[PDB]
């Protein structure tokens, strides 16, 4: 079916829930041992959110290449992304290891460090131009060179320059500051506009590595995202943009990583973008 009328049937029919509960059925299944070693149980968040072996980010180190991070490589849109968890205190370091050693422009971040009184992530970048953080562990340095704060979200130029080469790196931290604690936001327009920031930056862009997106388990939100943006994307490419179909985008996805799009209010919000995105990308 088509997906503006097929959303306004399950609303209707109020079945939601059961949409939702067949793509979790539907949803692939493979190994994640790495992942569960003993030696890496400081390096995840959540015990039910790992990365499959078969697509996950290994750090260029011989000691332990771990970390909980997956490549999701969508042939026919031609786009990549990187989505992992918030970082941990203990894997500050390696996050931003990955973000050099997979030569990434972007960082999206769709959570708050402090969410529902409890901590979501660490505190990863700085706060002061003159404070500049210095990561040991990984041997990089990482200043903070403008910041630019608006209504939903803000944009931070940050240099990370790799201490042992004296190389240096210009990275972009788009923030999505405006996600409510509980549900999902009332109308997509904001997330929307977030997105189209993001892309006008060149950091989804096949001349930059992938973007790095997270919020706290990196499934949920980051799925919402990644999904949004390729679904639009199809439907600029095809003869046919009716043709999309947003529960078949992501299963596909899901082949790279567990657990994307959390509820099914996080399903229909998706929907919600597609469908209000499709209509000011015309073309109007
Ligand atoms: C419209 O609100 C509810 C609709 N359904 S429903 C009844 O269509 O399945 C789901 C139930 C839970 C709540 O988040 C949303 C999503
Ligand atoms: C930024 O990543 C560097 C961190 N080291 S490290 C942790 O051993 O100092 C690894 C060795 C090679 C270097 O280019 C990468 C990976």
């Amino acid at each position: 079916m088509e997906m503006e009328k097929e959303f306004e049937q399950i609303d209707k029919s109020g079945s939601w829930a059961a949409i939702y509960q067949d793509i979790r059925h539907e949803a692939s299944d493979f190994p994640s041992r790495v992942a569960k070693l003993p030696k890496n149980k400081n390096r995840n968040r959540y015990r039910d959110v790992s990365p499959f072996d078969h697509s996950r980010i290994k750090l260029h180190q011989e000691d332990n290449d771990y970390i909980n991070a997956s490549l999701i490589k969508m042939e026919e849109a031609q786009r990549s992304y990187i989505l992992t968890q918030g970082p941990l205190p203990n894997t500050v370091g390696h996050f931003w290891e990955m973000v050099w050693e997979q030569k990434s422009r972007g960082v999206v971040m769709l959570n708050r460090v402090m969410e529902k009184g409890s901590l979501k992530c660490a505190q990863y970048w700085p706060q002061k131009e003159e404070k500049e953080m210095i990561f040991e562990d990984t041997n990089l340095k990482l200043t903070l060179i403008s910041e630019d704060i608006k209504s939903y979200y803000t944009v931070r130029q940050l240099e990370l320059e790799n201490l042992t080469t004296q190389e240096t790196r210009e990275i972009l931290h788009f923030h999505y500051t405006t996600w409510p604690d509980f549900g999902v936001p009332e109308s997509p327009a904001s997330f929307l506009n977030f997105l189209f920031k993001v892309r006008e930056s060149g950091s989804l862009s096949p001349e930059h590595g992938p973007v790095v997106v997270h919020c706290s388990a990196g499934i949920g939100r980051s799925g919402t995202f990644c999904l949004a943006d390729t679904c639009l994307l199809l439907m600029d490419k095809r003869k046919d943009p009716s043709s999309v179909d947003i529960k078949k985008v992501l299963l596909e996805m899901r082949k790279f990583r567990m657990g994307l799009i959390q509820t099914a209010d996080q399903l229909r919000f998706s929907y919600l973008a597609v469908i209000e995105g499709a209509k000011f990308i015309m073309g109007d």
